[PDB]
């Protein structure tokens, strides 16, 4: 059984929400809407882990095109957990109707162009295909090996799919990973458990979140606020809502560096102290070092036990997404809590009655916790029989890194997009999906008034637009995995208008 629509969009989190909204209500296009979830929320749909919290604050985390909307949401606290984000997003699905747009349960299993028709022929996991004008992908984004793993006889927990109200309250857990899910999760689940034994690979630097109680309503003071906030995090690099700073750490003294440091801190937020206190600690190694060791100097302080201290010690650079916690260095000052850093002790493997390190001792364990990850960020891409022109696969096409033109498209992949793809903007997320979905939406108005049947990037624009994103990442520390465009949202947002108003340069336009 075949349906013949104007769009498919793959996925309902905030991508796919906002492109099915825009696809449909302002470009009156038939457009389908699907997810294996059986709900909107993307990954606040799949991941109900304890202490799951964004980064981003509360005030920042949501759309910003509906000002009415923007007047009428509330939360609890200074940055929004899971059940607060994911009751938001089916808010946005109510409001604006998009409900009998989406199949949910439902997962994409094939789009496949059709050359002769100008077409992308989709289907799900029911069998139905789809025939459709034009595809937008907001598809978003790992069990170590570990010896005798089915052997254990407690319960096995990915945080990715932990399951439906689950607590682990009075049992003897493990956790492995020390990401950002995992030092959430050992951060909630510290204060419940019985005892609790973290295997740390790599330990991370990491700031105060600084989540707080609203004041009854200033709320009400940032709701009075709010095209300027907007607009300011929109005319930003990381739209984090703070003044991105522009000082150069090593060109203060000693101790005003410590007290810009110290306040940050106190304030809590994790972009907030590595751009909100000096413009320098990504591109310049001595400012680095200096945020580097305000943060050591925090853990060592903050560790009671010398040895347990060293084992959490972060070391090198302070140069991957930053991390901020709610008491987490503290939790291992707790008698029933427990650090084993593998690289010195690795895990040989896994038992009945829990996990044996290679200093052959057994941490008996009820439920060992995986805060590891997934294996890949590509993977809904390379999963899916996806093909473009002359039957070429994705796989084949991304033979290497996976690549895009601006962020949503790619050469030999016509009238399809992606939202958060390759090559994109490095920012607190929805605002840059909103710029995303909205050129993409823009761009199809664009081929149905003007009778376009097919646009793609062409292959020297999406090598321009690499080479464009190796540069910038040249200059930055983060390098010493995927390329980010790390010019800021408001850099990303004038190269997007700029390609349009210039009708679509590096794009070819079939008619
Ligand atoms: C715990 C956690 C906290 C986070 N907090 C922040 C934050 O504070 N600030 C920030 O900027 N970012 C945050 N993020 C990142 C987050 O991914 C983005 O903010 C944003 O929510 C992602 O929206 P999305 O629509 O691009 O992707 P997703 O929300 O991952 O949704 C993609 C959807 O695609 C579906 N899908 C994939 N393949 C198929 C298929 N073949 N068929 C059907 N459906 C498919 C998936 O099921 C999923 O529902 C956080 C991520 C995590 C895991
Ligand atoms: N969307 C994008 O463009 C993009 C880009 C970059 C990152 N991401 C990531 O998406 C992630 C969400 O997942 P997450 O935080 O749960 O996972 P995560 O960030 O991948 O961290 C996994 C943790 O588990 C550890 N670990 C992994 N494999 C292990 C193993 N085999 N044995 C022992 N320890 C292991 C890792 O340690 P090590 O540090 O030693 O490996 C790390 O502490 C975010 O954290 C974000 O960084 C997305």
């Amino acid at each position: 059984t075949t349906h013949t629509v104007d769009a498919v969009v793959i996925g309902a989190g905030f991508g796919g929400i906002y492109a099915v909204h825009k696809l449909h209500h302002e470009l009156g296009l038939t457009t389908v809407g699907f997810d294996k979830a059986d709900g909107p929320g993307g990954t606040w749909y799949w991941n109900r882990y304890p202490g799951a919290l964004s980064d981003t604050e509360s005030h920042l985390y949501r759309f910003s095109f509906d000002r009415d909307l923007l007047q009428e949401s509330t939360w609890k606290t200074t940055y929004i957990t899971q059940p607060e984000i994911l009751e938001y997003l089916e808010d946005v699905v109510d409001r604006f109707d998009l409900r009998r747009h989406f199949k949910f349960g439902t997962e994409v299993t094939s789009a496949l162009y059709l050359d002769d028709e100008n077409l992308w022929e989709v289907t799900t996991d029911h069998g139905e295909v789809y025939r459709a004008k034009y595809v937008v992908n907001a598809v978003g984004l790992n069990f170590p090996n570990l010896p005798g793993l089915d052997t254990f006889e407690g319960e096995t927990i990915h945080t990715a799919a932990w399951p439906e109200g689950k607590s682990l309250a009075g049992r003897r857990v493990g956790v492995i990973g020390t990401g950002s899910t995992g030092q959430q999760v050992i951060t909630s689940l510290a204060p419940e458990v019985e005892h609790l034994t973290v295997f740390v690979r790599t330990p991370q630097y990491s700031v105060p979140v600084g989540n707080r109680p609203v004041n009854p309503e200033q709320i009400a003071e940032i709701k009075a606020d709010y095209d300027r906030i907007w607009e300011r995090a929109k005319n930003s690099a990381v739209a984090f809502g703070f003044e991105e700073s522009t000082l150069p750490a090593m060109s203060v003294s000693e101790e005003e560096r410590n007290r810009i440091f110290q306040e940050a801190w106190d304030h809590g937020g994790g972009f907030r102290f590595m751009f909100g206190t000096f413009g320098d600690i990504a591109t310049d190694e001595a400012a680095n070092e200096a945020a580097a060791s305000f943060i050591r100097a925090k853990v060592a302080e903050i560790i009671e036990d010398p040895e347990t201290a060293r084992k959490l010690m972060p070391k090198g650079l302070f140069a991957k997404r930053p991390l901020c916690d709610s008491g987490y260095y503290e939790v291992y000052n707790r008698p029933n809590v427990e650090a084993v850093a593998i690289k010195e002790n690795p895990i040989r493997e896994v038992t009945a009655k829990g996990v044996v390190t290679e200093d052959g001792v057994l941490h008996e364990l009820d439920v060992l916790v995986f805060a590891t990850g997934f294996d890949a960020v590509d993977g809904n891409y390379r999963r899916i029989e996806i093909r473009g022109r002359d039957g070429l696969h994705i796989n084949d096409h991304w033979d290497g890194q996976p690549t895009s033109y601006l962020g949503v498209s790619t050469a030999n992949f016509p009238n399809w997009f992606m939202v958060l793809g390759p090559n994109g903007p490095f920012t607190n997320l929805p605002p840059s999906i909103e710029t995303q979905v909205e050129w993409i939406s823009d761009t199809i108005g664009y081929a149905e008034r003007n009778g376009v049947r097919a646009i793609e990037p062409t292959p020297e624009a999406e090598a321009e637009w690499t080479e464009t994103c190796t540069e910038i990442a040249n200059a930055t520390l983060f390098t010493k995995s995927v390329l980010f465009y790390l010019g800021g949202l408001r850099n990303y947002r004038a190269v997007m208008a700029e390609v349009a108003a210039d009708g679509y340069r590096g794009f070819e336009v079939k008619s």
